[PDB]
């Protein structure tokens, strides 16, 4: 099954994006979640999974983290399970991202999903990230400040009761706080954006691993000065342009990038297949029909000629092939065309498979 | 005592430095060595200071790092003893470094002195560093070719035999090789440059331990696509131009530079004084005539308006005392004036004697 989202995307980009918060009414028509609160709770369970238990009584909070052997103990109320990148774990909910591709993957994250009892929620909190909050079965009550992670109490500018379907957009650095009226299913649509920070110390640890910038400064129209032990204005430009020169080098830093935003910023499940495949049996698969599926939560973003998947670059002279594999979530023989005769090509894919990036059926 | 360079700078700065090699006949006139033989392989012996030994026979080399206990099982001819830093540890070889204050402080290292028996030396090699070799008693056959750490054999631009005050200097690149042919003393100023890798990666650290950097990448105009897995042209530019303006923000990289080449690239002597000093101690020794001297091969050095000691940056509103601190190796009340009744002045001068950077006689 798929979900059609009922927005004006250029509206909403020219009014609302990174801009103001806004609350979509039935935004999915006729809403069905695409997991229960069971599955959601059984998945906690499970190690590799990043949940949480957010409860409050008596004035003060008490976080929780998973997994979780039992479940109780726990109230009827003032509670709630927060269970991070469940696109990652199961098929049906990786798809409520789809309709969302209207915005650029790059700066799609993943998919949280909460679950509370009336009165559970986290409190009044700000996010450095967009979020679309889509409200499943359920009611919740949502509200949102102007803008100025725990926060101070805050008069509301939004304050709205969701009903299934709806969703509250969000953007970084609006104050809001919401809470459950009856038992309510949330999924948040995040994105991420680095900071400069970030930029800074990976590109160091890619320029630093692959032995670049090795370049000396040198100065062999040395300048006088008065002071030996001073150093000169234009002793620091030169040093700055060194700098400047290697992060504008065409190539290094569109490299870096590639490898370092096509990662995850949560954990995938990746299960090689044993044994691994032979160049030939992709072949065979795809021709005799089967479908070529990408895992759950793995970035593929195309920088310029360049494909990056979770770190690797791939590099391939068939454009429209290598296209296919960063736009379809589903591949078959059609979408690879004539690329699916280069043996060159075949053994790339058949590589890809083995890390356990797509698998069959 | 002291050592005065016979040597025109304007013109050796013109046609030499970071240009070409030179034998400076008699550089130094009479010169008379700072440290025996003796003294220096005793010094060898201790574990704090970086030495090595190198030996060729039957064709082969054979290097062997320090310390040393013992001294025999060695040749009378083929190997040479080479000392890193001995101006850390040796008051009088650190005045060999006075005279080439013509270049400035944050470019020169330390000095490096070598023993040799004859055939002695370390083979064809060559280093990323301008250097001066300065020849002491003895006598030493040095050959330099031209531009392109061991290398293949070279045609000599240069091949002279090296007599007590001469001077051979070698820019970055000149690939060079040397031996005794009577037991030699010889004394390498040496000089250092950081490349754009420990430029890029030092300044990330600072940016990382001190939480800069710290604002997101926004798109609240962010741009059409026809796939949505692309990463635009003006998408990358916006990122580079975060990285762009951190590194010129007029302050951190200024900041951050100071404290990264006031360190020095070998162990000091570092012994701090037991009891501490009070400010009063301080101030009574400097008035009672009392001489304080900076430890050797401590880099202190002035950018703009701050000035850095081996890692630490030095802030006062006295800035012609503070000048004094980093041009002269030795002080007395005198260079200091009036910034000596001020007790916020006295205080920080003992923080520095006391981490044990400058002492008394
Ligand atoms: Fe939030
Ligand atoms: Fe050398």
């Amino acid at each position: 099954m798929e979900y059609q989202l009922t927005l004006n995307w250029p509206d909403f980009l020219e009014r609302h994006w990174q801009k103001r918060p806004v609350v979509l009414k039935r935004g999915f028509n006729n809403f069905i979640d695409p997991i229960s609160p069971d599955e959601l709770a059984g998945l906690a369970m499970e190690s590799e999974v990043d949940s949480r238990l957010v409860s409050h009584q008596d004035g003060k909070w008490q976080v929780s983290h998973g997994p979780f052997e039992s479940y109780d103990h726990l109230g009827e109320t003032n509670w709630s399970l927060l269970v991070q990148a469940v696109n990652h774990w199961h098929e049906p909910t990786a798809a409520l991202m789809r309709p969302f591709r209207e915005l650029p993957d790059w700066r799609i994250d993943d998919l949280m999903i909460s679950f509370s009892v009336p009165g559970g929620g986290v409190g009044p909190h700000l996010d450095q990230y967009d979020v679309f909050i889509i409200q499943g079965t359920g009611r919740r009550r949502w509200r949102v400040g102007a803008a100025l992670l725990q926060v101070d109490p805050f008069e509301a500018i939004i304050d709205e009761e969701l009903e299934p379907g709806d969703i509250l957009y969000i953007p970084p650095g609006f104050p809001h706080e919401g809470y459950a009226l009856e038992n309510a299913m949330n999924y948040s649509v995040g994105f991420r954006a680095p900071n400069t920070r970030e930029l800074i110390s990976g590109f160091a640890d890619y320029v630093l691993q692959r032995e670049l910038g090795g370049n000396y400064y040198s100065d062999p129209d040395v300048p006088p000065r008065a002071h030996p032990a001073d150093v000169l204005p234009q002793e620091m430009d030169k040093l700055r342009e060194m700098m400047l020169e290697l992060i504008n080098q065409p190539e290094h830093f569109k490299q870096w990038f590639g490898e370092f935003i096509s990662q995850s910023r949560h954990e995938l499940d990746i299960a090689p297949p044993e044994p691994p495949y032979q160049p030939d049996e992709i072949y065979d698969a795809l021709k005799q029909g089967e479908v070529l599926v990408r895992l759950g939560g793995l970035r593929v973003l195309r920088i310029g000629d360049d494909v990056y998947a979770n770190g690797e670059k791939i590099d391939s002279p068939h454009r429209p092939a290598l296209d296919a594999l960063a736009s379809n979530i589903a591949l078959t023989a059609e979408n690879f065309g004539d690329a699916l005769e280069d043996p060159s090509f075949l053994a790339m894919l058949a590589a890809l498979v083995n890390s356990g990036y797509w698998f069959f059926e």
